[PDB]
């Protein structure tokens, strides 16, 4: 009975420990949803206008056609960075040529984090200081990009963060399981003492 007792109190603080684990996770995990909803809410920043105007401008000013590589990019219609503007800008149209269509696809085409060989040549031109593509210094240039690229960013760093919170989650829902398991083990342990 003593041996027995002496299990059950060494168990039953394992199931403190792992509960206090499990409590910090469940924060960190709360700061990693703010994360998401943060930049989901600053998903919709593009609209049924704005891309309308790209189909139109027809003709290109030149910061406008690095906005036109991220969105090519991100939705994975290859040439990278490679190729030039003009050819590029050709192909940042025959998408927007339906607006209803383009806008349709921005707000499903979400997925999680889409494809990570990608994420990197996107994350390559935002985390390049020269050319701009903040989406204020896009503005100046032809104010719609500005709308287009701050999406743009705001779906980097969502992707970014829905790199953080996967293993946060995870890492919680193992010591929660653990927490919930050591408890049970803990209670039944203290009936037979």
């Amino acid at each position: 009975q003593t041996i027995a007792n002496a299990e059950e109190e060494k168990t039953n603080v394992a199931a403190a420990e792992a509960e206090k684990i499990s409590k910090e996770a469940t924060e960190a995990l709360a700061e990693a949803l703010p994360a998401l909803r943060s930049a989901e809410a600053a998903v919709d920043c593009l609209k049924k206008p704005h891309v309308t105007e790209m189909k139109n401008l027809g003709s290109p000013p030149a910061g406008v056609i690095v906005t036109a590589r991220v969105v090519l990019i991100l939705f994975n219609q290859g040439i990278t960075l490679n190729d030039p503007d003009e050819k590029v800008w050709k192909k940042a149209v025959t998408f927007m040529n339906n607006p209803q269509a383009f806008i349709d696809k921005v707000k499903s085409f979400d997925g999680e984090n889409i494809e990570p060989n990608i994420i990197e040549q996107s994350n390559k031109i935002i985390q390049d200081p020269s050319k701009k593509f903040n989406e204020k210094d896009m503005a100046g240039q032809s104010y719609a990009a500005s709308k287009l690229c701050a999406w743009a960013v705001n779906i980097v760093t969502f992707n970014k963060i829905f790199k953080q919170v996967k293993p946060l989650q995870d890492a919680q829902k193992q010591a929660n399981e653990i927490l919930e398991e050591k408890k049970k083990e803990l209670a039944i342990v203290k009936q037979r003492v």
